[PDB]
């Protein structure tokens, strides 16, 4: 795990992406690592945002499966060819995996213009799979074919990372790790039973920071929460920080908010805590949010020379997503072996003038089920 400590490179902002080499001859290759997904796709044409992309006719391992795959967002989509290659991770585990490819041909909204990855390793489970769940995703392979177990825990820094597969690295946290339990193997779902800001409980039933289901998920940027508990939350943070007036832009992730360099108050932003279901009856446990991980600094802006933020807090439309935000206050275990999520304050974490981040248990609470929707 030495080997692998260090292995990430990027940002919240486009996402955290680990080599890959793929084919044989090998072709190294930069990709996002998704936990909000469950498919391997590469670029596989010359797209002009792209450094590098996969030449399937270069790799005499590769075998076309003689299927298209057609992955639709909002606003976009990628699409392409599936086929299976000879897969690996220089900074990985010293294995070579046959594994599904989706070979990008023709993409829209998808690779972002002046990031340094070529594809997405979607590391959810089946069920989510395109284009549908008998697509093995690239981590069940891997755990298939080899004696590497079936986990693997993610440490995001910046404001790179490292992504332990088969294990756990004691050195890349401090405290207890605690776990969560995975409700269903789509998405990583978990089930968050209680909200606090400044120990202040936010007050609402818990199926509405679950309404229609939370995930962690590397692939998003942002703490995001459905409406209501996004303006219980907004307002809650407000009144903590009212000695100041910012603009309803900051609050809408529209406007910066700046202080002279080196004097940004941030005793005057709450911490929040999320309880999440804990792995016996009845029991539950607590993960602690610094403002520095939901206040993201604006670096170069227009021209920009002070110390500069933007509300990393925005509304859910599909349930309570814990992005990358979320992710570098902690050293997150997926660990799928046992249907579960652990979490632990990350030893790469932005300490606080005053405050120390905490992950810790065990709280008593009751009814948890009932803050799953179905
Ligand atoms: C922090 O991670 C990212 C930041 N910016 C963009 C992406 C990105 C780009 C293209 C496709 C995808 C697919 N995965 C998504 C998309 C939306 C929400 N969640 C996930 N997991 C991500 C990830």
């Amino acid at each position: 795990f030495v080997e692998m400590v260090d292995n990430l490179r990027g940002k919240s902002g486009q996402g955290y992406y680990v080599e890959m080499t793929v084919g044989s001859p090998p072709q190294t290759l930069n990709i996002l690592v998704d936990t909000g997904s469950s498919n391997f796709a590469v670029g596989a044409a010359p797209h002009p945002f792209l450094h590098r992309y996969y030449q399937r006719q270069l790799s005499s391992t590769y075998r076309d499966l003689r299927k298209g795959v057609y992955v639709p967002y909002t606003q976009g989509k990628w699409e392409g060819e599936l086929g299976t290659d000879l897969v690996s991770i220089p900074h990985g585990p010293n294995v070579t995996v046959r594994a599904n490819i989706a070979a990008i041909t023709e993409s829209d909204k998808f690779f972002i213009n002046g990031s340094n990855w070529e594809g997405i390793l979607g590391l959810a489970y089946a069920e989510i799979a395109r284009p549908d769940d008998s697509l093995e995703p690239f981590f069940d392979s891997l755990v298939k074919q080899t004696h590497v177990p079936n986990l693997f825990s993610l440490q995001l820094c910046g404001a790179g990372g490292s992504m332990i597969i088969g294990g756990i690295d004691h050195s890349l946290y401090t405290g207890s790790l605690w776990y969560t339990p995975i409700r269903r193997e789509w998405y990583y779902e978990v089930i968050i039973v209680r909200v606090e800001i400044n120990g202040q409980d936010l007050k609402m039933d818990c199926k509405e920071y679950n309404y229609d289901k939370s995930i962690v998920d590397s692939g998003t940027t942002n703490l995001r929460l459905p409406k209501k508990v996004f303006e219980a939350a907004v307002k809650s943070i407000k009144a903590a920080s009212s000695t100041e007036k910012f603009p309803d832009g900051f609050w809408l992730g529209e406007q910066l908010v700046c202080w002279q360099a080196g004097t940004t108050p941030w005793n005057i932003f709450p911490v929040i805590s999320l309880y999440l279901m804990g792995e016996v009856t009845n029991q539950s446990f607590r993960i602690t949010i610094l403002p520095q991980q939901y206040l993201r600094p604006v670096e170069d802006v227009a021209t920009s020379q002070d110390d500069c933020y933007k509300f990393a807090i925005s509304q859910s439309s599909t349930g309570t997503v814990m992005g990358a935000v979320i992710m570098e206050g902690f050293y997150v275990v997926f660990d799928r072996a046992r249907k579960r999520i652990g979490f632990a304050v990350s030893a790469c974490h932005v300490h606080d003038e005053f405050r120390t981040a905490a992950v810790e248990g065990p709280f008593v609470t009751l009814d948890m089920e009932d803050c799953g929707y179905n």
